[PDB]
């Protein structure tokens, strides 16, 4: 008993025991032990090693170095070791292990409680934080003497918390790039975006279920964010005739800087340099006519440099090369397009010939036109057909013979032939979505109160000009062919009664056009969606769910909801804005006497009925950090139960990058994140936590709970 060689026998012995608690287990039974039982065992080797070394060195002699070295053999091999290589320090080693792989187990279920949800935030947040586990922290499952231990630690927990993982991989793809790509144009670089959107792109198809729609939303918003912000570019230059050429711009050019200074045109391969006469610009600002001094040479082709070009209010062009090529066309026959010509002081008889080719392929552009008439020619190209039955007009090529001869056409005063555009409008913006109740709503989904609800119709006469000054009601008129659906004025202004599709029909005498209507049904409650799926507070404590109602659709419908419980004994239940407002409200409940009850929402004549129970919860065992930017610091008893709140009375410390004050509300303190690290939480002198921030987002650091570092 006293005696140092039964001492060390037993200190020998017991520190095996406690790797043989594990092991034995395992091996034996194919079940882990209870981790109390090996913690205990653990414990106990430990104190029997420390009092063994207190009396070998107490007795002396040449004995004590042969028990020192041997003892300490034992327990740096079964019991504990500092940086231990495989097969040492096997209790704390699996202990590490056990502690690990449990904590994966609950990170797989957090993580899946966030699919189930379809909380893409927090389910992101999950992701990350066990993706570092199952690569990083794989090392502590490595250390594991026992390959049956090692194997049922992967079996038991490990597998499901890697496949569940594996099948997110493109979900947090999408949802990461897409965010890059919308944080690479803030930024103002496009070949970030590009190379992000080409990730999302090929991944969207392949995302599951969970937030297949929240993910598709993501992906498009990084799209229409790229094509809008993205910088205007010179498409190309095209030459029209011998001392001119067209620029087509991909987006609309400011006239200020469509200017001569801006455009520089050199021979190809040469130094010869032709400098610009004129700029002009369509109305548009997607096309300029740039006029030159010189002549162009047949065949040559010619350089472009397009400098200090400008967006219609917006930013500045790539200074481009654009090539084009001049080919002086060759007219081979000249034809009117109409037998008639327009009633007009001035008829710009240009406008009425085609010119082509020997092949017979159109010339839009490069020769010259010259004109006899029985009427008088102003400026060479115009005449007077007012009051006239008939005209003589004779067009030739200038240089060519290349003519239409003598040729008789009627005078035929304008009048309606096309209806060249019909649809249904307000406020000068169409309208996709209509409902029975009058709202109409546009090509997005954005209704509009200003402007009354009409028909537009825009007419094409018979040379295919549009006709101007015509008034609706009066010069045409529209009309419903059911009028039970759909009522329709003379001058188009609708005022819709049931839904359904209706048939409406402009006339301008005899030339019509029918289109299609369809008004949908007047939004109704659908669904009543609860945030929460069962509410679990303490006793005196209040806990939130969000209320979101839902039309036959899927969108936003405004209701009164009154929300009541079935005893005010065990639990009090109240609403945001009095049940009145919104479509979307928060939802207080308060505990009073533990046990159970339920809660109904309840919103016109659909119900959705939510779990609550209340608990008398313990004293306080622990302090949580939350991030919910804003952060809480709860108290928190032996269950997990939020009991208190200590977010005042706690101080935070740590050039500075990021502001930190205490910030109340009512009764209900925050402390905020701010900009111009790691910070310490504390409570007296005593530290509660640490977080991390970044440079706008942060996470609350998790303790080292391992027996062994790296």
């Amino acid at each position: 008993a006293t005696d140092v060689a039964t001492v060390v026998s037993q200190a020998k012995a017991q520190m095996k025991e406690a790797y043989y608690t594990y092991s034995h287990t395992v091996t034996e039974t194919g079940q882990f032990p209870d981790i109390k039982d090996v913690y205990a065992a653990y414990n106990k080797a430990k104190q029997a090693y420390a009092n063994a070394v207190a009396v070998v060195n107490k007795a002396g002699g040449a004995k004590k170095d042969a028990y020192l070295a041997d003892l300490q053999a034992i327990y740096e091999t079964y019991v504990f070791k500092a940086n231990p290589k495989s097969g040492e320090a096997r209790v704390a080693t699996y202990i590490d292990a056990y502690n690990y792989a449990t904590k994966l187990d609950k990170m797989r279920q957090e993580l899946k409680a966030a699919v189930d949800a379809k909380d893409l935030k927090k389910a992101e947040e999950l992701y990350h934080k066990i993706s570092y586990e199952l690569k990083t922290r794989t090392v502590i499952l490595d250390r594991v003497y026992g390959q049956s231990t090692r194997e049922l630690l992967r079996s038991t927990f490990k597998a499901d918390a890697q496949a569940l993982r594996d099948r997110l991989i493109y979900d947090i793809t999408v949802a990461m790039k897409a965010r890059e790509a919308q944080d690479a144009v803030k930024a103002g670089n496009l070949d970030k975006a590009k190379a992000a959107l080409d990730q999302v792109n090929q991944y969207v198809s392949k995302v599951t279920d969970a937030f297949k729609a929240e993910l598709q939303k993501a992906a498009q918003d990084a799209k229409a964010a790229y094509e809008a912000a993205l910088t205007p570019k010179v498409e190309s230059v095209s030459a029209i005739d011998s001392t001119s050429f067209k620029v087509t711009f991909t987006k609309p050019v400011d006239k200020a800087t469509a200017i001569p200074k801006n455009f520089s045109i050199t021979l190809k391969g040469t130094e010869t340099k032709l400098y610009p006469k004129s700029v002009e610009v369509s109305e548009s600002g997607l096309t300029a006519t740039v006029t030159l001094y010189d002549t162009l040479v047949d065949g040559k082709t010619y350089t472009v440099v397009t400098s200090g070009l400008k967006d219609t209010a917006g930013k500045e062009f790539e200074t481009s090369t654009n090539e084009f090529t001049y080919n002086k066309p060759v007219p081979a026959s000249i034809t009117f397009n109409f037998n008639k010509l327009p009633e007009d002081s001035a008829v710009d008889l240009t406008k009425y010939v085609t010119v082509k080719d020997a092949a017979g392929n159109v010339i839009k552009s490069g020769f010259e036109l010259e004109f006899t008439s029985s009427e008088k020619l102003t400026q060479g190209k115009f005449i007077n057909t007012t009051g006239k039955k008939s005209v003589i007009v004779n067009a030739t090529v200038k240089g060519t013979n290349v003519t239409t001869g003598n040729v008789i056409l009627a005078v035929e005063d304008e009048k309606a032939a096309e209806v060249s555009e019909l649809k249904l409008t307000k406020d000068n913006k169409e309208v996709v979505t209509l409902y029975a109740n009058g709202n109409a709503f546009d090509k997005d989904g954005n209704q509009i109160s200003s402007g009354t609800l009409t028909l537009t119709a825009k007419f094409k006469d018979q040379y295919g000009n549009e006709l101007t000054g015509k008034v609706a009601g009066t010069d045409y008129t529209f009309e419903s062919l059911n009028p039970e659906v759909l009522v329709v004025a003379p001058d188009g202004s609708v005022t819709p009664i049931v839904p359904g599709t209706a048939l409406v029909k402009v006339k301008y005498g005899e030339v019509t056009k029918t289109i299609p209507v369809t008004v949908k049904a007047n939004p109704v409650l659908e669904t009543i969606a609860v945030d929460s799926t069962g509410v679990s507070v303490a006793k005196g404590q209040k806990a939130t769910f969000k209320v979101t109602l839902k039309d036959q659709y899927g969108n936003k419908f405004t209701g009164n909801v009154n929300v009541t419980s079935d005893k005010t004994e065990t639990a009090t239940v109240s609403v945001s804005n009095s049940g009145i407002g919104q479509s979307e409200y928060t939802v207080t409940v308060n505990g009073v006497a533990e046990g159970s009850t339920t809660i109904t929402i309840k919103s016109g004549t659909k119900e959705v009925k939510v779990p609550v129970n209340v608990v008398a919860g313990g004293p306080v065992a622990n302090y949580q950090i939350k991030v919910l930017v804003q952060l809480k610091v709860y108290a928190v008893d032996a269950n997990g139960n939020i009991v208190g709140d200590i977010t005042n009375d706690v101080t935070i410390t740590s050039g500075v990058i990021v502001n930190a004050s205490k910030s109340t509300a009512n009764g209900d303190t925050v402390y905020v994140i701010t900009d111009n690290e790691t910070l310490t939480v504390k409570l007296g002198t005593v530290t509660l936590g640490t977080v991390d921030v970044e440079v706008l987002k942060a996470t609350v650091v998790t303790k080292k709970a391992d027996l062994i570092e790296l």
